């Protein structure tokens, strides 16, 4: 697999700065369930039925600042991401739960910057010349294409879901990023900026 | 494929997979690691270290110590090259913790250490209780259901970026430098994106 995932799974790498409290016992239960080809049950403090017990076929773990279990809930259910920081009362069931042989975990991981895989967006950004070199060493997405423009800017294009999380990241680029598309990313960014600007007394 | 781990999509630095592989092999084998280090005091010099772990973030770092009795410190992955796993013993210090290093003073950040005081609105208080802002943090319920979060840390720039992810649910009580930074970044990004 990706070495970036490997070193985090092995606790050789940590994400600096604020992040969820996460219990290594939860990861151990998931790994044991996957290794044994067994079903996994847990209490999920999220979604419509908070505190309810869910039984899933676990498929893998997505590693990042927050970690996610990818799993199918019930025959006919789709691959879905569950945040590890909302999972408790893990039980490795004494029941076989074979995964599909077509599913690509790393393909699934790249569909979205967030929890939901609903609408993939065609994202187009323009990074101003002052940050252009940084942009050339920056991994926005696995699918990205970077194009130098005539004035020293770089265009960055990629396809992904998860616009809220992406707009949080774009804040870190300051005034050096222009959002070219999609409109929903512009509107999300502007609404978040107005909310936070009012709250902090920026204007 | 039998793939059971993956990296969540998230914008992040380019990272040389070979470099992480060499660091991981050195750490698992309890072996020393050598590399050319760009910049710093002796640019381009070959350094030999006891490797300890990796930090992901705004930039990626090796955590490692140099020389007998050396103190753990950070090295930028993007200034490292010519990695070699050596056949010398390099066990970690008996008291070393990667997560503690991640939170320790001047481990990666260079600004002044601040007393951070935040108030988080009731609508996100449950989330704040399950959130690890810093190892030194204390969270205190207020009578109106909000929570107070206090901690002592550097890295105000990175912290202000993270606070943007809490929206209108976080009030910065202190330090003033964090307030000012937050406001300046909001005004700049707001003007750039057309929000005011």
């Amino acid at each position: 697999p990706d070495v970036e995932a490997l070193v985090q799974a092995e606790t050789i790498a940590v994400h600096a700065g604020p992040r969820p409290y996460e219990d290594q016992a939860v990861l151990g239960a998931i790994r044991a369930a996957i290794k044994g080809l067994q079903a996994l049950s847990f209490r999920y403090e999220g979604g419509s039925t908070p505190g309810r017990t869910r039984e899933v076929t676990p498929l893998g773990v997505l590693f990042g600042r927050s970690n996610y279990l990818v799993a199918l809930e019930g025959k006919g259910g789709k691959p879905r991401s569950w945040r590890l920081d909302r999972m408790s009362d893990l039980k490795v069931l004494d029941k076989p739960a074979p995964p599909p042989q077509d599913f690509s975990l790393q393909a699934f991981a790249d569909e979205s910057f967030g929890i939901y895989h609903d609408e993939i967006q065609d994202v187009v950004l323009r990074i101003h010349k002052s940050r252009a070199e940084d942009a050339l060493r920056w991994r926005f997405h696995a699918t990205q294409q970077v194009t130098p423009e005539a004035d020293g800017s770089v265009l960055v294009t990629f396809r992904a879901g998860g616009m809220r999380e992406l707009s949080w990241h774009l804040f870190t680029w300051g005034d050096a990023v222009e959002i070219v598309a999609p409109q929903v990313l512009k509107d999300m960014m502007v609404q978040e900026l107005r909310e936070a600007g009012r709250a902090h007394g920026a204007w």
